[PDB]
């Protein structure tokens, strides 16, 4: 019926299953995106929405964990909730950053080139991808490539300066802060 998040403050709930439409079009679109779907054939897949005093927010809700969201240029996203409840390793790729880039990701920046120390997997500019921090490989944020992997590879290594990741999600920011609260009335 109603939460109390954190920066959010309260939200009005509305839950329902996914119709069978819905859910084969939620997969038909989740596939040319990341490596492999996360979550089972035989999850639960629920739509929430929360009114707060801004404005409205939808999650899909996996087995009831706060895990995927559409975003403005019409494609579906995964909360970090989502990556710690299955990982990372289901996305084209992920970029590891270092303390600087964390702390200022977390605080809502993009991702720099300079901030950069990894690259894992295959993927080109424009694919979902997240950042985590080396030391912890805590994610702090699922953005959009800017530019292709191999690129990043040898731009990284060269401290090139410029964008590498275009923020979408972020640890802090109001979606995270209201997904927190879904799972915390989940437990
Ligand atoms: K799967």
């Amino acid at each position: 019926h109603m939460l109390w998040a954190r920066l959010v403050g309260l939200a009005r709930l509305e839950a329902r299953a996914l119709s069978k439409k819905e859910r084969r079009s939620l997969l038909e679109r989740l596939k040319p995106y990341y490596t492999r779907i996360p979550f089972s054939e035989k999850a639960d897949l629920r739509l929430v929405k929360a009114r707060t005093d801004s404005g409205e927010y939808e999650i899909i809700t996996v087995d009831g964990v706060p895990c995927l969201f559409e975003w403005s240029d019409g494609r579906i996203y995964p909360t970090l909730q989502c990556l710690k409840a299955f990982g990372v390793d289901w996305l084209k790729g992920v970029v590891l950053v270092d303390k600087g880039a964390a702390i200022a990701l977390a605080k809502g920046a993009h991702l720099m080139i300079p901030g950069v120390v990894g690259v894992e997997g295959s993927f080109t500019r424009g694919d979902v991808v997240a950042a985590l921090y080396h030391e912890t490989r805590t994610p702090v944020m699922v953005g959009v490539a800017e530019v292709d992997s191999s690129a990043l590879e040898k731009l990284y290594r060269e401290k090139a300066r410029g964008r590498a990741v275009r923020r979408v999600h972020r640890l802090g920011d109001a979606l995270w802060e209201l997904a927190q609260e879904v799972g915390k009335r989940l437990s």
